């Protein structure tokens, strides 16, 4: 049975909620993103009306099979109606196609659902600058003051700075990302541009990507993994056994690996700097854990809600305990005390 805080009320409407059943009202369902935790129920014999981006839409029809009768992509920054309701979907600063949804009720109450988020002051100049959120469903991934993390950019120039210096001291060396979901391309596709190199994939990688709406991307992507200098494998095998095996199979064409784990938060973020960040190396392997966030950090979070001044805040995440949930609603407290509303 679904759970209260993915139902929008006073609507026929929820959000992430595949895998209840049929949920009792529901006459649409919205997917903010591409990720499983949110998406786990979808398939082919799926039969209700989906709202989501484009770019989510075309991972549904490629990705899970989901018939095209049954997809309703909408365009960002647009007012549309669905099922009698004005709706907006912004960008989320998440992964590729992640939204927020805004939602203006039929009796005047105006709800912002952020999906999963990484918040940013550009949110500040959106289309949310215009009126009063009543009502906020929030990504609280991230919300202690203990998970701090640098800029998307500062982790970028690290990699890069990295896999240069040693690329260009050993040609031999190869590079390896990992991944187990979409998000985060930017770590290997900023890798592979100073290399002058295409990322090599697997088939079934390459199929995902190719629905991302990425500028370019026949340009930067191919499955030719003997044509490439960065190859990407699936995050359980970023390991030294697993490293080990996949530079046999590279037939002598290198004699040294270079790797990256991004990862969100870990503990050694509460003790070391990006520029001091080293790996971990058994002889000829190294592997870099990479703290490349894709969620708001406190701060981020902090600062956008008490810009924004809800009425009501309903977390989305780490709802399940109840040291969770009390530490939660103490730091909301503290953000309406010290900003005034
Ligand atoms: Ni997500």
């Amino acid at each position: 049975t679904c759970p209260f805080y993915k139902k929008i009320p006073g609507t026929g409407f929820t959000v992430d909620a595949f895998q209840y059943g049929v949920v009792e009202g529901c006459t649409a369902y919205f997917l903010t993103h591409f990720h499983s935790d949110h998406y786990a129920g979808l398939s082919k014999h799926f039969t209700f009306p989906v709202y989501c981006s484009e770019i989510t839409g075309n991972l549904l029809k490629n990705k899970l099979h989901v018939q095209e009768q049954y997809i309703h992509p909408l365009p960002l920054d647009t007012e549309c109606i669905v099922n009698g309701v004005k709706v907006v979907l912004l960008d989320a600063n998440h992964c590729p196609g992640a939204v927020m949804i805004l939602f203006y009720l039929p009796n005047g109450t105006v709800i912002l659902h952020t999906g999963d988020f990484r918040a940013d002051p550009s949110m500040e100049r959106s289309l949310l600058a215009d009126q009063k959120v009543h009502m906020l469903y929030l990504d609280t991934t991230y919300c202690s003051p203990e998970y701090t993390f640098p800029s998307q950019q500062e982790v970028i120039r690290f990699a890069i700075n990295t896999a240069f210096e040693a690329v260009t001291l050993n040609p031999h060396a190869l590079v390896v990302c990992g991944t187990y979901s979409i998000g985060k391309e930017k770590v290997f596709l900023a890798i592979a541009d100073v290399l002058g190199s295409k990322v090599g994939m697997s088939q079934e990688k390459y199929k995902t990507l190719q629905c991302l709406n990425i500028p370019e991307i026949n340009s930067l992507i191919t499955t030719d993994m003997c044509s490439s200098l960065v190859h990407l494998l699936p995050m359980m095998q970023i390991n030294f056994k697993g490293l080990q095996s996949h530079l046999k199979k590279c037939g002598g064409k290198y004699n040294q690996i270079l790797a990256f784990r991004p990862t969100g938060w870990t503990h050694s973020n509460k003790f070391t700097r990006i520029a001091d960040v080293i790996p971990q190396t058994k002889g000829n392997i190294s592997i870099y854990g990479i703290p490349y966030s894709e969620h708001s950090s406190y701060l981020e979070m902090k600062r956008f809600v008490q810009w924004l001044k809800p009425q009501k805040i309903i977390p989305t995440v780490n709802v399940g305990t109840w040291k969770s949930r009390s530490t939660m609603e103490k730091y909301f407290r503290e953000w309406k005390l010290e900003a005034g509303y």
